[PDB]
């Protein structure tokens, strides 16, 4: 049975989805009679909730409520469009315009995370939720289970002293430290590749090369026929995100300044979708 | 003034030492009238205490009491010999025999840490305490302020899934992961070098090469005249600990099996010092 304090506030309904350690249910908030989603995580979820309670961005999910019972229950706003995964599965692909709208929002979300010292580390189509069943909708990033808070590092503390007794490998790691966030830009690149083409850049399908070797050489699977209808600009961005050196890789800022995203129609549609979502209280002047 | 709960149990006395964020005082336990040391740390000290409360080895300091007040107060057994630092400062050097006794204990201490999933990360002569003012004494490792508990890593969790969306640098790091403990073997190597020779292997004294370059090339400063009186075996061990590749570096096990430590007289003296320290309760048979 559901925990009493959850049943007290919400009437639980049908299943909307079902992940590995969890499941998502439709619920009705008793006070308002409005629909919510409730994510169940079976037994640092509590610290995932505190990360998410701090963040305030339209393209990142918000926690409405939380119950820590036999299992964890996370209440959030309904995302009726479901997962992005379902739009790209089975070689389905989105219009290039729709890819741009979605991707712009993802970049804004992840930029906001990185500005706020948070790395997601598990960006995938499964973790991108769509607001509605309409093509032109808002998206939100979810599932912060693998996320990490950037702070003062062990390395930074060590380098304040004299390294008389310090191991060489620690000194060598200074070259590449502080680029953990680049893992999210790589994932975005892979997500963009999938959205534009309907297939994954790295995959064991009809190849001899190991997945690991595909990834570390950066040699994505390019099938000209699938890509011919896609613009050069969109593929150019993909290529700047799938750079194997994390220091040369495009950051979210660099991506947002890329020609592919200098598209005032797309941006207008995003802004229009935002005000439509919003319900403010009346302003002076 | 000292906190009331500390004054309740102990009478505070003279200063024995004074580190950067702290100071060490002589105290008398009221109940027993026996001497203790009290380390003051001015404001994860509390988790350093919990690490130390779990460990049980004769060459690692034990916490007798702890007070978290305006400052932190850590009560421990008196180590009347003081810091090892003071035995090696000003180009002073220990007899080779004394170096072996001390170093054997350090290896046993650090082996015990690594077997128990703890890396110290700040092994230095300042953090080695001596039991008595006699040459042949027990030593204890102290100051676990930079220590880290080894556990299930982010990497291990990532590698359980398929790396479709995983950045190449994460896959590359698999080659060298799980060798963090080797930093302690390097420090031990530096400590041994200093003990045997009376001077530091890496240092900015009369050289053009930067400290960092000295360390990452592993090119220690070898002065033949200082070393001529030291055995080949002792220097051979030093060289196997000051290896720049952390995977080729000697572990504490490898060091303990080194010819330099196959010395039954040294080991006899260690065992004799242990039973002397100990006060058991009577045994059946
Ligand atoms: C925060 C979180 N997971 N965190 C963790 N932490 C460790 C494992 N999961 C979520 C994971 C998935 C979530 N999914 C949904 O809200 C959702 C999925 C879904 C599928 C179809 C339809 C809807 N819907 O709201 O209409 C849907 N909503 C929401 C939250
Ligand atoms: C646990 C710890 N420090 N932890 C942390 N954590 C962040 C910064 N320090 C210690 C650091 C140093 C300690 N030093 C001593 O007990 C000590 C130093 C010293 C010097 C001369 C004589 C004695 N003595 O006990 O007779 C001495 N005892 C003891 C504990």
């Amino acid at each position: 049975v559901y925990p009493k304090a959850l049943r007290d506030e919400y009437i639980m309904s049908k299943t909307l989805g079902s992940g590995a350690c969890g499941e998502v249910k439709l619920a009705f908030e008793r006070k308002t009679c409005k629909k919510v989603a409730i994510k169940i995580i079976s037994k640092n979820v509590e610290t995932e909730i505190e990360i998410l309670k701090k963040l305030n961005h339209p393209c990142i999910i918000k926690i409405k409520n939380f119950f820590d019972a036999e299992d964890y229950y996370i209440v959030l706003e309904l995302m009726e469009g479901g997962e992005l995964f379902d739009k790209v599965v089975g070689n389905k692909r989105l219009k290039e315009a729709t890819c741009k709208l979605y991707f712009y929002q993802m970049l804004l979300a992840v930029q906001y995370l990185h500005e706020n010292g948070i790395i997601h580390r598990d960006l995938k189509p499964e973790n991108v939720l769509l607001s509605s069943q309409e093509e032109d909708c808002l998206i939100k990033i979810t599932d912060f289970g693998h996320s990490k808070i950037l702070g003062e590092t062990s390395l930074m503390r060590t380098l304040c002293g004299t390294p008389t007794y310090l191991a060489p490998e620690v000194l060598v790691s200074v070259g590449t430290a502080g680029y953990n966030r680049a893992v999210d830009c790589w994932s975005l690149g892979v997500i963009l590749f999938i959205c534009l083409s309907g297939y994954p850049p790295f995959s064991e399908h009809r190849t001899q090369v190991s997945l690991k070797d595909q990834i570390t050489s950066g040699k994505y699977n390019f099938i000209p026929e699938v890509w011919a209808e896609v613009s050069e600009k969109a593929l150019d961005l993909v290529k700047k995100l799938l750079v194997v050196d994390p220091k040369a890789r495009f950051t979210t800022e660099e991506a947002l300044r890329h020609p592919w995203l200098q598209d005032e129609d797309m941006k207008r549609k995003f802004q229009d979708l935002l005000s439509e979502e919003n319900e403010s209280t009346a302003l002076p002047q």
